[PDB]
């Protein structure tokens, strides 16, 4: 089925059979920047037919547009990168997919093999480096397995619990010449020996049982839903259960339906937050109980029958532990279960009305809210705007801090895959990066990356790889000036004394610094900045409407702070649900 | 005599504790970037009045611009990030540091101590990531080690061979009140134990005899000798022996002299590499023999006796198996070789005049040399204009490639610490934090970075950062519109097949792009481009005389090659002497 | 060439191609002790031919036995252990084998590869637990590396500096079907490139014109000579340097020869250790300068040109700074400057009559002594008389402690590789397992185990070994009922406070406990007990004439201390020349 490149006799370099190795797995595009060590791995991907390089204009660049890659398409996001500074750029992103669960198989050069630990130039033990911070990684020390180990990268990668995998290629063997054997067995034995099998019935059906005996059942669903979008929605429309959202879950289910809760957690709604710690039901899928969302584990969900369903036993009973739980795929899980209540519906006649009422007093006396400053641009007003006019169907990503909260907040995501954000490790910078990976996979699709100003600016040089790579990312860069999720910290708890958190120019206090339409311009990239709420909607409609990269720079007030807000390790009793930096 | 701001019985927070330990330490400026795990560090901070920070755009910023300072002043350099993202965006830093041994402290916030391994918001091993790249590291788990730590850290950085040491501060410890004992002891038995006696007399006379025994001797001067500018040039007034140096060594001997070889190595001169080929006599003071210097090690002066005089007993017969060895301070070992040539001068009557000679022929057959076309502007000609109009008296910081290699070798360093480079790791994105750093650490001095368009870019956003610290860095960009270093290498060994090496615009070819004068513009810093040789002269003396911040975006053609060259692993035998992409 | 029991094409058990590998290696004994996870071993090596196993009756046994068989025919020893319990009772024999450079390789079973890590009955990550206690080690992952992998640890623990290297073989790879590669290449690039290359004649020239500069040359002759007995005897025949020992070197040069100044050290002859305080030319010839020999490393040699050849470049200069050095092998150095020395003969005149004259002073007015009470035993006068009775022929091995370093003093040791003592860890109840490896690798020598009552009885179930397997094991046991080199350090630094030092029991004071004479009659070896020292020549006469296994107790007052002494970090003057424990 698959046609080489090369006579099945005929040797040609490791470098070459690394190539084909990608082309075997499927791959399409890598986002790899030259280096020394990595040449001829480059060379090898000119003679690819099939698959297109994405230069970036700097590694980290590289791994976030992968991470954007892979989190919008479900497919594994792969970069390349050379040796030393070239690998070592790559950190922040390995730790970033590690922790979000990101398919992702990133592929480093190397010096020569016997130049390996003599402190040679351009070398980083980057196996050692990225052991703690990956699924898994390779030294290849013999051409002759890079068919193998590249098969296991990926298998790795996808399966299980998706994650990083990194593959360090030293530099003699790209130029070894060899005959690829792509029949080997990969080897894994205590991995694959280790692979949840599907879902037991008994195991479902006592699931079921506890749904069926239950009065404030709520669904905590997460990252790990992101493949069961229908599945789910399936099993919501037989149980009729609340919908409560990890950052990672958003769009799972879709945000905009009476049986949303929306968010849960630090930042969370009022009314998502009150189901869980109300609820005698916690259907955890796909989630990892993480200190965002639980606070004071002891008051998290203190009154309920916990059920947890993971893909990774590691995380069953890590924070919390369940009173039942499934390890195994959440996808599958749902789909036994549904049959389960299609079948005994009339037996079980599930009604959760007294329930969803009881929530939707909270949804209707505590419900997301924003105040309006003269004709000053509410950012949550901008975010509205963007969701309204492109209805809903695009896809976000986003930086880290306050913006990103109102992304999720503020904004209706129909299916999954449309949300792109770094959760776990929150890495600054990721937005512009990870919408350019959102685009090449999504070539029809509205990319949007909301960013900050903060955010925005650490990898700037992106937008050069933007408007040479001619890919449709409009970017919404909510400005206000400030490191806005810290200032916010400063003001509810060190007296609102700035540290360091002020990002514009102290001579000109007044004056927007930097100026992002120049940074646009710069690399021939069309933009505008706003500031008055009155033509916002004109401003936005614009950057859609224009073909092509865009920049739309929204001036903010920066005293706006995100709420509500439950402070860290604290209980549903301690949610602020107003202030602001005025 | 110290003067602290807590009465000696009042408890403070542990993180004024980090601070004072740093203020007693005699720091003054510290690169610190705010994050949710050490805001309390950065509240701590507003409370000096001795430490000024430099708040950058990018934690990579922030190290770099600590090696800068560092690299410029002799003095630790300091960064300070938060945990997860923060400190990872600290890695190649640090790498970076301690391939070219340059004492640094990193301080990074973590999770708080209980929430460590739980894979907790924000948190990453970082002492198991960094412990591979970094001299040494610690995990503060108590607040009553803070003083101890920082101590350890700053000697160790210090210290031997200088070297990066990173400390991680848990969020719970910054915020623990308890009272500081600067009095305690540190815990480096084994480390102090094995620091370096002074050098014997005995060693130091053998030396002596050996060079009144040569008739061919070479100084094989690098970044070890630093700090023995004075000593080394006594030495060499009182033995006359001609002095080639290491990219890192640059300046520790003045390159304007008749006794210079200038740089040895891949791209070094043809005199300075013939006559270590041809030398009987090799003197390696504070070097460590990389690939880059010696090419076949088997042929690298395989006809002398090798006199290795290192800090570091790792590094004494690492690569290279001297005939005489001297474990110790290089400053140390010429006072005394000094001396003992002092006395015995008139027994002694050493004279190399028949050496020097044979080598000043090949001074002036083979001198370093560069062609002009039309009126395209040859960039070393750039960097020697540079040189004349700053009368050589400029700290210049640089990128990694092409242009790298012509600021080492058409720019006369009068001193040491004039000169920084990224050398061991190479790391692009380096010279504009650097020079951001070298500035603050001299702010009468003529700070510029002669920076590549590829280099430049990657750290770009800390053009921000020089605007609002008000900072004279000058930016010599040498635009060539490529990754120049591997267009070469594509074009001696891959038949100039490029892959991935443009970064201009594909679609307007002939467009310089980016437009770099518009980062400097939305960053408010004056700017202008120079396309003509003729008018380049007077381009820069703007640059220099416009007071502030500059850049001068200066066109090359791209077709142009660093010479001479070895390729690696290569003889002096296989020196190319000519050719470019044309 | 080698005749297979298999046909080329014909596939066999994983563990029958693990066989195979080693009779492909030579090997022809090895010591295993059969277990669960390595009975498919066992299996295998009944169908070989070729090889004999030795069943000891602790894996301990099976190391000692093992290294025993190695230090006594320079062949590696190999040693066989099942998992888990099986594994872990090798560690102190690995850590040995390393300390002295033992060319040893450990082969241990594991639990099949899906069940590694799991927790598994008998399972252990031995890999990790031996890491930093062996030369190197591997864990196979597929039956497809067995003959690699062998090859390469035989590689490994046999060139350079010689180590142990253990190979962990998962259960279910010794039961896969195969067919092997034999002629697959190591993966050794690092190591090979790093392998020294024979020396330079510069550098041996060098040297030689040293010791013609010299006055008072003194050779520091240690383990790394034990193959160059030839060319180190032909060297001081052409020089006339006298020759002072380490405790792991006896025997490469004759200690009955008058320019022998016998070992040197804590416990090294008044004489060899002035000798080395006064030369002022010291030749290091395969010694790593330990603090048992150097004391005080500031005070040793400190008058002195050290030179020091190794064939480990991380041991030069790891302790003393040489004036020159030469990494490499020493049995080539010799040969090299043996040549030199025989042709520049008559131009070099080399005399050094005053200096061994100086020596033999001392030789004469501190020679080692022994006082003698009554009728009690001296245990040195046994060895005295051991040494006669065998004319300095046997091969001995020993236990740790005083009678240890009496057997390194009152014998002559005529060649290398008749001692067998472990000096780097100093494990106790080597001796007895490593005469049973010495006996089986030279059938035809006398084999004498000079052991201590404490050391004797830690491995005493080896005397079942002995027995069963015939070995004309004849053990001289000094027993003197404590355990003598710790109460000495009592008597001097503790006041003699006995603190469980006593072997004996405490009910019958006076009464010999145990009865090693019954030990002996449990595994029907001939024993009898001696306790005057007239009938002391008698009975060892006996022992060595009666054909096979033999016990002789030898009865020993404990006061008596090992003299002269020089106490820890010590300089020559500290050393103390008399006293015992009356
Ligand atoms: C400024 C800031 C504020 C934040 N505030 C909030 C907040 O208020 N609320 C909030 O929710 N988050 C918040 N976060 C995000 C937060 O850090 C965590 O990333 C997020 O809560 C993790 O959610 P998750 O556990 O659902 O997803 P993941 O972290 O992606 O974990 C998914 C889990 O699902 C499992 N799984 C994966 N695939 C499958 C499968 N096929 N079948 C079954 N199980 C599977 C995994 O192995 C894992 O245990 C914030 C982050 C930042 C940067
Ligand atoms: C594109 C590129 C091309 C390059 N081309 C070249 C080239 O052609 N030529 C070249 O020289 N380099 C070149 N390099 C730089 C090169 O990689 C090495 O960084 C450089 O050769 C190292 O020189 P060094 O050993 O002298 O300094 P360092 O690497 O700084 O090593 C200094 C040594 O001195 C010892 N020492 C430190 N302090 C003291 C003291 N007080 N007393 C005694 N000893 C001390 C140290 O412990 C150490 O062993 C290139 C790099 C790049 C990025
Ligand atoms: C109770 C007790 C008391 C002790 N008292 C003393 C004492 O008083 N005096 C004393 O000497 N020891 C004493 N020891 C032994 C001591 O601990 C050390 O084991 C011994 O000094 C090590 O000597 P070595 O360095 O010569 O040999 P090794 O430790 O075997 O080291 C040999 C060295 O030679 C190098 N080498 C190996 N092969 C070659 C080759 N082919 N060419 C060149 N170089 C090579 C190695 O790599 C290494 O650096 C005592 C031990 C015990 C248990
Ligand atoms: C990182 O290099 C190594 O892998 C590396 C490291 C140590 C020794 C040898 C190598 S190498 O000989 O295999 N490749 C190169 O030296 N490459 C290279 N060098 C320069 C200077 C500029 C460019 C573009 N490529
Ligand atoms: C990285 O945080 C931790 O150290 C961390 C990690 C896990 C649990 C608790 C903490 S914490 O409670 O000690 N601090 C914070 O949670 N800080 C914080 N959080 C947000 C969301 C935005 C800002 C500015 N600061
Ligand atoms: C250590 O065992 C394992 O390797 C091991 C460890 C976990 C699971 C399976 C095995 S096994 O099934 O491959 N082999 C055995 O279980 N062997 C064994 N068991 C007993 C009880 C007594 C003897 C003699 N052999
Ligand atoms: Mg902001
Ligand atoms: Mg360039
Ligand atoms: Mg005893």
């Amino acid at each position: 089925t698959f046609i080489s490149r090369f006579a099945p006799d005929q040797p040609r370099k490791g470098a070459d059979i690394l190539v084909e190795a990608l082309e075997r797995q499927g791959v399409e595009t890598v986002f790899a920047y030259p280096g020394g060590a990595s040449m001829e791995i480059h060379q090898a991907l000119t003679r690819s037919s099939s698959i297109r390089n994405v230069l970036p204009r700097h590694e980290q660049g590289g791994v976030f547009a992968a991470e954007g890659y892979a989190r919008s398409s479900g497919k594994p996001g792969i970069c390349i990168a050379t040796s030393g500074p070239g690998a070592t750029n790559l950190v922040s992103g390995l730790a970033d997919a590690l922790l979000d669960s990101v398919p992702l198989v990133a592929i480093t050069g190397q010096v020569p093999r016997r130049m390996i630990g003599t402190d040679a130039f351009q070398e980083t033990p980057i196996v050692e480096v990225t052991r703690s911070i990956t699924k898994h990684n390779y030294l290849v020390m013999d051409v002759e397995d890079i068919p193998r180990i590249i098969e296991e990268a990926f298998f790795l990668a996808t399966s299980g619990r998706p994650g990083p995998v990194l593959v360090d290629v030293p530099k003699d063997i790209q130029q070894q010449l060899a005959i690829p054997n792509w029949e080997q067995a990969m080897r894994l034995p205590g991995y694959m020996s280790r692979m949840p099998k599907p879902p037991e019935d008994s195991h479902l059906e006592q699931i079921v049982r506890l749904i069926s005996e239950s009065k404030k059942p709520v669904l905590y669903v997460g990252g790990g839903c992101l493949n069961s979008s229908d599945e789910l929605g399936r099993f919501v429309e037989l149980t009729g259960i609340p919908v409560a959202s990890t950052l990672m879950g958003l769009g799972s289910y879709p945000c905009d339906d009476e049986l949303s809760l929306h968010m849960l957690g630090m930042h969370g709604t009022v009314y998502a937050n009150y189901a869980v710690e109300h609820s005698d039901l916690l259907l955890a899928f796909g989630v990892r109980f993480d200190d965002r969302v639980t606070g004071k584990l002891e008051a998290f969900a203190s009154r309920a029958k916990i059920v947890h369903i993971d893909i990774d036993s590691a995380e069953i009973g890590k924070n919390k532990t369940p009173h039942v739980s499934v390890c195994g795929d959440v996808k599958l899980a749902l789909q036994g279960m549904n049959k389960v209540l299609e079948n005994r519906a009339e037996e079980l006649k599930l009604d959760f009305g007294v329930w969803r009422n009881e929530l939707n007093v909270q949804k209707q006396k505590f419900p997301l809210s924003f105040k309006t400053f003269g004709e000053a641009i509410p950012p949550q007003y901008a975010i509205k705007v963007l969701d309204e006019l492109t209805d809903g169907k695009a896809i976000i990503s986003t930086g880290v801090g306050q913006h990103q909260m109102w992304a999720a907040q503020f904004y209706n995501y129909k299916k999954p895959r449309q949300w792109l954000s770094s959760g776990g490790l929150g890495a600054m910078g990721f937005g512009l990066p990870a919408a350019i990976g959102a685009s090449v996979a999504n070539p029809d699709a509205i990319v949007v990356d909301i960013d900050g100003d903060g955010s925005f600016i650490m990898n700037v040089q992106e937008l050069a790889t933007i408007r040479v790579e001619n890919l449709p990312v409009k970017v919404l860069l909510l400005n206000n000036q400030h490191l806005g999720m810290v200032m916010q910290w400063e003001d509810r708890f060190y007296k609102a004394n700035r540290a360091h958190t002020f990002l514009g120019d102290p001579a000109q206090e007044d004056e927007i610094f930097p100026n992002m339409l120049l940074f646009a311009a710069a690399c021939g990239i069309p933009a505008a900045r706003v500031t008055k709420k009155a033509d916002l909607r004109e401003a936005i409609q614009t950057m859609l409407d224009t073909p092509g990269p865009y920049l739309l720079d929204v001036i903010c007030p920066h005293q706006e702070h995100v709420l509500p807000m439950i402070p860290s390790g604290g209980t549903f009793n301690d949610v602020i649900t107003e202030g602001d930096g005025r």
